[PDB]
Protein backbone atom coordinates (compact mmCIF):
# COMPACT_ATOMS: atom_id res chain seq x y z
CA UNK A 1 0.00 0.00 0.00
CA UNK A 2 1.46 3.05 -1.33
CA UNK A 3 0.21 6.35 0.55
CA UNK A 4 -0.79 9.68 -1.62
CA UNK A 5 1.92 12.28 -2.84
CA UNK A 6 1.74 15.51 -1.41
CA UNK A 7 1.42 18.95 -3.53
CA UNK A 8 4.57 19.16 -5.64
CA UNK A 9 5.39 22.37 -7.34
CA UNK A 10 8.08 21.25 -10.56
CA UNK A 11 8.53 21.84 -14.04
CA UNK A 12 6.35 19.90 -16.76
CA UNK A 13 8.21 16.59 -17.90
CA UNK A 14 8.12 17.24 -22.23
CA UNK A 15 6.53 14.38 -23.95
CA UNK A 16 8.07 15.41 -27.73
CA UNK A 17 11.25 16.84 -25.98
CA UNK A 18 13.63 13.65 -25.43
CA UNK A 19 15.42 13.50 -21.88
CA UNK A 20 18.73 13.06 -23.21
CA UNK A 21 19.77 13.18 -26.90
CA UNK A 22 23.17 11.65 -26.29
CA UNK A 23 22.75 8.47 -24.14
CA UNK A 24 20.20 5.57 -23.67
CA UNK A 25 17.88 6.03 -20.66
CA UNK A 26 15.62 2.77 -21.30
CA UNK A 27 16.69 -0.83 -21.84
CA UNK A 28 15.13 -2.79 -24.51
CA UNK A 29 13.22 -4.67 -21.44
CA UNK A 30 11.90 -0.81 -20.11
CA UNK A 31 14.02 -0.98 -17.40
CA UNK A 32 15.70 2.68 -16.73
CA UNK A 33 18.95 3.66 -17.48
CA UNK A 34 19.98 6.48 -14.52
CA UNK A 35 21.82 9.02 -16.19
CA UNK A 36 21.60 13.21 -14.64
CA UNK A 37 18.87 14.99 -15.92
CA UNK A 38 16.54 11.45 -15.97
CA UNK A 39 15.17 11.54 -13.00
CA UNK A 40 13.39 14.13 -10.59
CA UNK A 41 14.86 13.38 -6.81
CA UNK A 42 12.50 15.30 -4.90
CA UNK A 43 9.25 13.23 -6.45
CA UNK A 44 11.73 9.92 -5.70
CA UNK A 45 12.72 11.04 -2.28
CA UNK A 46 8.73 11.42 -1.23
CA UNK A 47 8.38 7.92 -2.95
CA UNK A 48 10.86 6.36 -0.75
CA UNK A 49 9.99 8.40 2.27
CA UNK A 50 6.77 7.34 2.40
CA UNK A 51 7.63 4.12 2.22
CA UNK A 52 10.11 4.50 5.02
CA UNK A 53 12.83 2.90 2.85
CA UNK A 54 16.32 1.83 4.43
CA UNK A 55 19.20 1.09 3.00
CA UNK A 56 21.64 -1.36 3.75
CA UNK A 57 25.54 -0.55 2.35
CA UNK A 58 27.67 -3.64 1.96
CA UNK A 59 31.38 -3.42 1.91
CA UNK A 60 34.55 -5.92 3.20
CA UNK A 61 37.39 -4.65 4.27
CA UNK A 62 40.22 -6.88 4.32
CA UNK A 63 43.49 -6.43 5.70
CA UNK A 64 45.35 -3.62 4.05
CA UNK A 65 42.18 -2.49 2.36
CA UNK A 66 40.47 -1.34 6.08
CA UNK A 67 42.44 2.04 5.30
CA UNK A 68 40.07 2.85 3.22
CA UNK A 69 36.86 2.95 5.39
CA UNK A 70 37.53 6.03 6.84
CA UNK A 71 37.39 7.87 3.79
CA UNK A 72 34.60 5.83 2.50
CA UNK A 73 31.93 5.96 5.21
CA UNK A 74 32.66 9.87 5.53
CA UNK A 75 31.96 10.42 2.10
CA UNK A 76 29.33 8.11 2.08
CA UNK A 77 27.79 10.45 4.89
CA UNK A 78 27.75 13.71 2.74
CA UNK A 79 26.33 11.66 -0.74
CA UNK A 80 24.86 8.28 -0.09
CA UNK A 81 20.93 8.27 0.51
CA UNK A 82 21.20 11.26 2.86
CA UNK A 83 17.70 11.97 4.23
CA UNK A 84 16.46 7.92 4.36
CA UNK A 85 17.66 5.05 6.81
CA UNK A 86 20.80 3.39 6.27
CA UNK A 87 22.63 0.74 7.41
CA UNK A 88 25.91 0.02 6.74
CA UNK A 89 27.49 -2.97 6.89
CA UNK A 90 31.69 -3.98 7.14
CA UNK A 91 32.82 -7.04 6.87
CA UNK A 92 36.45 -7.32 8.22
CA UNK A 93 39.19 -9.04 9.29
CA UNK A 94 40.97 -6.30 11.22
CA UNK A 95 37.51 -4.93 13.72
CA UNK A 96 39.41 -2.77 15.97
CA UNK A 97 40.95 -1.04 12.84
CA UNK A 98 37.30 -0.27 11.97
CA UNK A 99 37.64 4.09 12.18
CA UNK A 100 35.17 5.69 14.10
CA UNK A 101 33.35 7.70 11.71
CA UNK A 102 30.31 10.42 12.97
CA UNK A 103 27.19 9.33 11.88
CA UNK A 104 24.07 11.40 11.05
CA UNK A 105 20.66 10.81 12.54
CA UNK A 106 18.85 7.62 11.51
CA UNK A 107 21.68 5.85 10.08
CA UNK A 108 23.50 2.96 11.63
CA UNK A 109 26.94 0.80 11.15
CA UNK A 110 27.64 -2.82 11.99
CA UNK A 111 31.23 -4.18 11.91
CA UNK A 112 30.99 -8.13 11.22
CA UNK A 113 34.19 -10.44 11.55
CA UNK A 114 35.07 -12.61 9.39
CA UNK A 115 38.22 -15.52 9.28
CA UNK A 116 20.45 -17.15 9.91
CA UNK A 117 23.20 -14.52 9.02
CA UNK A 118 21.14 -13.71 5.60
CA UNK A 119 17.91 -13.58 7.46
CA UNK A 120 19.22 -10.66 9.10
CA UNK A 121 19.00 -8.55 6.53
CA UNK A 122 15.94 -9.41 5.19
CA UNK A 123 14.36 -8.04 9.01
CA UNK A 124 16.90 -5.37 8.90
CA UNK A 125 16.96 -3.35 5.10
CA UNK A 126 14.63 -3.08 2.49
CA UNK A 127 17.42 -2.36 -0.12
CA UNK A 128 20.78 -4.31 0.36
CA UNK A 129 23.51 -2.20 -2.23
CA UNK A 130 27.15 -3.97 -2.38
CA UNK A 131 30.34 -1.88 -3.13
CA UNK A 132 33.86 -1.92 -3.03
CA UNK A 133 35.24 0.04 -0.23
CA UNK A 134 38.37 1.81 -2.00
CA UNK A 135 36.43 3.77 -2.90
CA UNK A 136 34.92 7.65 -2.92
CA UNK A 137 31.45 9.20 -3.09
CA UNK A 138 31.58 12.64 -4.45
CA UNK A 139 28.08 13.35 -5.53
CA UNK A 140 24.70 12.17 -4.79
CA UNK A 141 23.69 8.56 -5.06
CA UNK A 142 20.31 8.15 -4.03
CA UNK A 143 16.78 6.75 -3.72
CA UNK A 144 17.02 7.12 -8.11
CA UNK A 145 19.24 3.73 -7.82
CA UNK A 146 16.78 1.53 -5.34
CA UNK A 147 14.74 -1.53 -7.39
CA UNK A 148 14.54 -4.89 -7.11
CA UNK A 149 17.79 -5.94 -9.12
CA UNK A 150 20.25 -2.78 -10.77
CA UNK A 151 23.88 -3.49 -12.12
CA UNK A 152 25.99 -0.36 -13.04
CA UNK A 153 28.01 0.04 -16.53
CA UNK A 154 31.29 -0.80 -16.62
CA UNK A 155 33.15 2.37 -16.91
CA UNK A 156 35.88 0.99 -19.43
CA UNK A 157 33.71 -0.72 -21.99
CA UNK A 158 30.25 1.50 -22.00
CA UNK A 159 30.86 2.37 -25.30
CA UNK A 160 32.40 -1.01 -26.65
CA UNK A 161 30.67 -3.65 -28.83
CA UNK A 162 29.44 -6.80 -26.94
CA UNK A 163 32.36 -8.93 -28.92
CA UNK A 164 35.08 -6.47 -26.81
CA UNK A 165 33.25 -6.79 -23.59
CA UNK A 166 35.87 -9.21 -21.03
CA UNK A 167 33.03 -11.69 -20.30
CA UNK A 168 34.26 -15.51 -19.89
CA UNK A 169 34.78 -16.83 -23.07
CA UNK A 170 35.42 -20.63 -21.98
CA UNK A 171 32.35 -23.20 -23.25
CA UNK A 172 33.12 -25.48 -20.24
CA UNK A 173 33.02 -21.97 -17.60
CA UNK A 174 29.20 -21.50 -15.93
CA UNK A 175 29.64 -18.17 -16.54
CA UNK A 176 30.42 -18.75 -20.43
CA UNK A 177 28.93 -16.19 -22.61
CA UNK A 178 29.10 -16.40 -26.50
CA UNK A 179 30.43 -13.74 -28.84
CA UNK A 180 26.83 -13.25 -30.04
CA UNK A 181 25.19 -12.84 -26.60
CA UNK A 182 25.61 -9.47 -24.05
CA UNK A 183 23.36 -6.36 -23.26
CA UNK A 184 26.01 -4.52 -21.38
CA UNK A 185 29.31 -5.01 -19.14
CA UNK A 186 28.44 -4.79 -15.96
CA UNK A 187 31.21 -4.06 -12.96
CA UNK A 188 30.79 -5.44 -9.73
CA UNK A 189 31.65 -2.76 -7.71
CA UNK A 190 28.47 -1.40 -7.42
CA UNK A 191 25.64 -3.84 -7.41
CA UNK A 192 22.18 -4.23 -5.46
CA UNK A 193 18.65 -4.55 -5.50
CA UNK A 194 16.36 -5.71 -3.08
CA UNK A 195 17.39 -8.08 -0.29
CA UNK A 196 15.40 -11.27 -1.51
CA UNK A 197 17.56 -10.25 -5.48
CA UNK A 198 20.10 -9.49 -3.87
CA UNK A 199 20.57 -12.87 -1.87
CA UNK A 200 19.35 -14.66 -5.31
CA UNK A 201 22.31 -13.18 -7.47
CA UNK A 202 25.22 -14.25 -4.81
CA UNK A 203 23.84 -17.83 -3.93
CA UNK A 204 23.23 -18.15 -7.78
CA UNK A 205 26.94 -16.53 -8.26
CA UNK A 206 28.34 -19.19 -5.38
CA UNK A 207 26.87 -22.42 -6.88
CA UNK A 208 28.02 -21.65 -10.10
CA UNK A 209 31.87 -21.06 -8.65
CA UNK A 210 31.92 -24.14 -6.83
CA UNK A 211 30.82 -25.97 -10.22
CA UNK A 212 33.88 -24.18 -11.66
CA UNK A 213 36.17 -25.00 -9.35
CA UNK A 214 34.95 -28.45 -9.24
CA UNK A 215 35.76 -28.43 -13.40
CA UNK A 216 39.23 -27.59 -12.68
CA UNK A 217 38.39 -23.84 -13.76
CA UNK A 218 39.11 -20.12 -12.24
CA UNK A 219 35.72 -14.60 -12.13
CA UNK A 220 32.78 -11.94 -9.33
CA UNK A 221 32.50 -9.56 -12.70
CA UNK A 222 32.15 -13.04 -15.18
CA UNK A 223 29.43 -14.43 -12.87
CA UNK A 224 27.69 -11.47 -11.72
CA UNK A 225 27.25 -10.43 -15.64
CA UNK A 226 25.81 -14.16 -17.41
CA UNK A 227 23.63 -13.29 -13.90
CA UNK A 228 22.63 -10.38 -15.16
CA UNK A 229 22.62 -11.54 -19.01
CA UNK A 230 20.22 -14.42 -17.62
CA UNK A 231 18.15 -12.08 -14.71
CA UNK A 232 17.82 -9.04 -16.54
CA UNK A 233 18.53 -5.79 -13.85
CA UNK A 234 14.97 -3.65 -13.62
CA UNK A 235 17.25 -0.50 -13.40
CA UNK A 236 20.80 0.08 -14.95
CA UNK A 237 23.05 2.61 -13.24
CA UNK A 238 25.14 4.83 -16.01
CA UNK A 239 28.90 4.94 -15.44
CA UNK A 240 28.42 8.30 -13.22
CA UNK A 241 27.90 5.18 -10.22
CA UNK A 242 31.46 3.72 -10.79
CA UNK A 243 33.96 6.09 -12.43
CA UNK A 244 37.91 6.25 -12.41
CA UNK A 245 38.87 10.30 -13.03
CA UNK A 246 42.72 9.59 -12.97
CA UNK A 247 42.35 6.47 -15.83
CA UNK A 248 39.38 8.05 -17.60
CA UNK A 249 39.41 11.63 -16.90
CA UNK A 250 35.56 13.42 -16.91
CA UNK A 251 34.17 13.37 -20.45
CA UNK A 252 31.09 14.92 -21.56
CA UNK A 253 28.67 12.52 -21.17
CA UNK A 254 28.87 12.18 -17.56
CA UNK A 255 27.43 15.08 -15.72
CA UNK A 256 28.27 14.01 -12.45
CA UNK A 257 30.91 11.65 -11.12
CA UNK A 258 29.24 10.45 -7.93
CA UNK A 259 31.01 7.37 -6.92
CA UNK A 260 35.12 7.20 -7.64
CA UNK A 261 38.37 5.38 -7.77
CA UNK A 262 40.98 6.85 -5.16
CA UNK A 263 43.73 8.73 -6.29
HG1 LIG B 1 14.89 14.49 -18.84
HG1 LIG C 1 26.05 -7.64 -0.65
HG1 LIG D 1 30.48 -5.93 -3.12
HG1 LIG E 1 27.98 -12.52 -8.34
Amino acid sequence: FMVSLPRMVYPQPKVLTPCRKDVLVVTPWLAPIVWEGTFNIDILNEQFRLQNTTIGLTVFAIKKYVAFLKLFLETAEKHFMVGHRVHYYVFTDQPAAVPRVTLGTGRQLSVLEVRFCERRFLSEVDYLVCVDVDMEFRDHVGVEILTPLFGTLHPGFYGSSREAFTYERRPQSQAYIPKDEGDFYYLGGFFGGSVQEVQRLTRACHQAMMVDQANGIEHDASHLNKYLLRHKPTKVLSPEYLWDQQLLGWPAVLRKLRFTAVP
